[PDB]
């Protein structure tokens, strides 16, 4: 899944 990467990207903001 690109979602959980999605999740993790909002996640990599700190």
């Amino acid at each position: 899944i690109n979602l959980k990467a999605l999740a993790a990207l909002a996640k990599k903001i700190l």
